[PDB]
């Protein structure tokens, strides 16, 4: 079976781009100091809805997730994959 | 400045890729249940060697890392982008 | 080997979306009568230029090229399929 | 009123799934070399009745129909689209 775990603790790129199917996506930033990374974070379930309610770019936040990889061919016939950290069932997101 | 961790814990898909420069390539699997996911993980330093010396596929094994996304331009001139989960310092590598 | 083509005669449902990677999208609509039905169709190599250049909204066409279904799973993580009539090669786009 | 024509000669996937309401079930595979493609072919009226009869798995066949896309959501509440060559009045069906 194995662990998946993300363990992410940053700031936001830009406000929450919630989408009621809910679904939140946001762009947390994390960095080292500086070659800063940038995450493609996926709130699924209820934890969405708050994101938009309070969240917004900058807020600093804690998040613990798994990783999702999904791949999918493109107009030129092309296979291409997006990695992302999935926020369902087990993690969790923390305004901090 | 940020934390960017991802823990995983699962088997390899196939033996380790090293080449020393070293670094080693492997392809840790991690399931639920199955959706079994895959992922590209890359050990750096020594950390390598030892990869060679005694893991080898099927071996399950612990990885704590951190998230690299790095984007590489094709011959059609495409700007494509790949993932992974590099062990250089802080991270570590386990047995078990 | 088998045989794949579509051929296709009808009017353009809006100017094309080229995109110099080129490539071209246009939706062709052909009717009956009238269950009007529409068409994704993707217009490859140069056969795009065109298309942006002289094309255009409105205009009716001639179109032989083979069928195209790519799947591409979504964020929900759920499998979806897009089918589409490609213009690579054999296939040709006719000015009417 | 233009013109919708889909012509494909190919091998079937798996024996028919005709169903009298007739109506046959099947999944036409057409190649190159080899990006081998399937298809969702739809053989309405009496031409089920013959597929059933004597088409059967593995039989190589040649088809004249119309293209279709009919849209239906699901319990998640969303939207999904299933692309298909349907066999009614004007397409044919063939023993090869």
């Amino acid at each position: 079976r194995g662990v998946n775990k993300v363990i992410l603790v940053g700031n936001l790129g830009q406000d929450p781009e919630v989408r009621y199917m809910a679904v939140a996506n946001i762009t947390l930033a994390t960095s080292e100091s500086e070659q800063t990374e940038w995450h493609r974070v996926v709130l699924f379930g209820k934890l969405a809805e708050v994101a938009s309610e309070y969240l917004r770019k900058g807020s600093q936040v804690y998040i613990e997730g798994q990783l999702r990889t999904r791949k999918w061919t493109d107009q030129s016939g092309q296979d291409r994959y997006t990695t992302e950290v999935v926020v369902n069932v087990g993690g969790t997101m923390q305004m901090l």
